[PDB]
């Protein structure tokens, strides 16, 4: 229960300075305590609560987004973005005369939204059972999770394997029934599932020989999360559509959006114009300001220049702890792995509860940090300073140590 | 693009009376400076609401207490979401998953009406009845059916309304006997259809439908995205047409337009079940779409119930609006003036006594809408059907304003066509 929140810190009803390593929900990229936003909202509510903010917002988004992404359809949340995506991908092919080409393909343990459509896309089999949630035209392949899937196959080789999974499904369904393939650059919600560096190279190959669109879900990855403006350009992907949201406002306003490549855009706008526009004047004003800040203060550049590479090595230095098996780390996102043993490699029995115990103990020490099973993940704001990465390593250290004896002693 | 009260000024100092409440949303009118203060306030504190680490004074707490006060007695639990179109995607999920936990997983069908609107997501455009939306790919997703709209004008213009009302409402019973009673999960409708012209049902309809949903074993879902927060002169159209809905999405009006908000009111009946086994029903959004949105909305309702905007609607200015409007029924092109509370429609026809609709009525309405704003009125058209939802802060001197601008507009379209 916080009472004060600025910079990378919160403050309980007790007054401990808890450091938000998670950045709320992966989204307060420019950090708490920016009154510069709250004023642009105040004065945008004076002007108009309905409908200008949508235009200046669209300008900045075409500057920061590479490639042929020059048009943008805003929405209320990234959960609604993926809906528009699915709809306009089938609409794309329908306006090409291939209306049977409507099958979009996700991965297992990927997250793409809470809406019926987004949840059908999202591969959390927890969300899928409750009501009918594999709405016709969504398929689920393997995730490029090295640790979990094949912890001993060579990353170089395991990587090719998890992408040709895509090609396997394609040849299974009918290349002409597949509309597109969608996937987070790095699955965030389902733990930090970083793919090997052979994965996206093959995906790009499959999405060229087999005529499908690539859709890349940049909701957690967008707006600096990987030390680049988008996970897109950090893996040299040239997507056809990107749902952007959490980063947009840095977490202060409900705004979602889809970036569209000129390929899909042209057909949708020219041979269509019947699919109305924009999002919400307030939240757009607010969003366009958070990007001004990030652009002039360059804290996206600082994100790569200074605080990322430092935060990678330091995190990797956590991998030697007795509990830590793997120490994944790309840009301002990273993750550890809680295993009973490393040399014998015994995967913790029900690691859900043990990782839930480090989270529980991580705030007792004064660190925000998410568990997902036996995976401790972090996603600090892009304003975190090189000094505070040391605050982070230190408070994780005590936590893992405390839990190293807590299961190997107290009520084992 | 500046706005003050019920007026939208633009570049050339053009005071345009907004008779559309933007999009049925801006209810307490524009230029309520005290909402900006509550957004500036909350925005300065935390901007998320996870079960680990809450806020000082959680806004969704205040809000969800208030929504219990102004909603039908038996509704007392509110999930929040990002917009009202999200609210229905939730409801589709809830109504179904309600039966799975009553052990009837084959009970997954939702029935709507054609030309009903229910969101713009893949499910809200499946639910919704315009086939424009259905034709993109195949937006009708399984589980949904559609029955006939009780649109007395375009369906059976000469029938007896209480007869026809009773006839379009046996439609529901006649989809159940075609579908199988144990398959149907629920039936969802707006108290009055909004975005598809204002389809004011014959009084004898909601009477019947409540019976059909007693006799049959189905939940009920009343879409109050538009009818909610005073539109019908009652807080919710439910109270207007004495409906007791098991779910109810709410939205446009929750924040009177000021902030992206959605929400679903769960009747005690369905709530009892979705709580016993609800650890499974844990999704990313959970509740509290945004503390800032909730903070703003909570104050919005403060302003609404304390100055009394809902009450002076259905008791003072709504009556006035209805009377004035119907003085337009006595016009050449106009061959019906309907409305309730704070919503109203004019039908345009090529001849009154020979009831003769236009070859392509849509285009005439586009003209009228183009001619309304020219003369200084926001007035939307659904085909050949003009509609209006003025902000509930409307003053009498301004429905007078609202009527005369309509009069010119109708007299200029009458010229233009002839």
């Amino acid at each position: 229960i916080i009472t004060r929140a600025e910079g990378c810190y919160l403050w309980d009803s007790d007054g401990n300075q808890i450091l938000d390593g998670m950045a709320g929900l992966w989204c307060v990229n420019i950090g708490y305590g920016r009154k510069e936003l709250a004023e642009v909202a105040y004065r945008q509510m004076q002007e108009l609560p309905y409908y200008p903010p949508a235009i200046e917002l669209s300008r900045l988004l075409s500057e920061v987004t590479p490639k042929h992404m020059n048009h943008v359809f805003f929405t209320g949340s990234g959960s609604d973005s993926n809906d528009t995506i699915l709809r306009m991908v089938r609409y794309y092919w329908k306006l090409l005369g291939k209306p049977y080409k409507k099958v979009v393909i996700s991965r297992e343990n990927a997250y793409h939204g809470s809406t019926v459509a987004g949840a059908s896309l999202s591969g959390m089999k927890a969300m899928h059972s409750h009501g009918d949630l594999p709405i016709p035209g969504i398929e689920h392949i393997e995730q490029p999770y090295h640790f979990g899937r094949a912890p001993d196959m060579d990353p170089a080789e395991f990587g090719r394997q998890a992408a040709q999974a895509l090609e396997r499904k394609i040849d299974e369904i009918g290349e002409c029934n597949v509309a597109a393939f969608i996937a987070e650059p790095i699955q965030g919600a389902g733990g930090v599932i970083i793919p090997p560096d052979s994965y996206w190279p093959e995906i790009k190959r499959i999405c060229a020989e087999r005529d499908i669109l690539l859709i890349v879900d940049e909701v957690i990855t967008g707006f600096g999360r990987l030390g680049t403006w988008f996970g897109s350009q950090y893996y040299d992907l040239q997507p056809d559509l990107m749902p952007i949201a959490k980063g947009l406002s840095s977490g202060y306003m409900p705004i979602g959006g889809v970036m569209v490549s000129d390929r899909v855009a042209k057909v949708v706008i020219e041979e269509g114009g019947e699919f109305t526009y924009s999002g919400h004047p307030v939240a757009a004003a607010v969003a366009a300001e958070n990007i001004r800040i990030m652009r002039d203060e360059g804290i996206i550049e600082r994100a790569g220049a200074e605080i990322a590479p430092y935060l990678q090595a330091r995190w990797r230095e956590l991998g030697e702890h007795p509990l830590v098996g793997e120490a994944r780390g790309v840009g301002m996102v990273a993750a550890l792995e809680l295993v009973k043993s490393k040399q014998p490699l015994e995967r913790f029995e029900e690691p859900g509860k043990v990782g839930s115990l480090c989270r529980d103990l991580s705030v007792k020490n004064g660190l925000v940090m998410r568990a997902v099973g036996g995976t401790m993940i972090i996603s600090p704001p892009l304003v975190l300073s090189r000094e505070q990465v040391d605050e982070l390593i230190d408070k994780a250290r005590r936590t893992l140590d405390e839990t190293h004896k807590a299961i190997g002693g107290a009520l084992e």
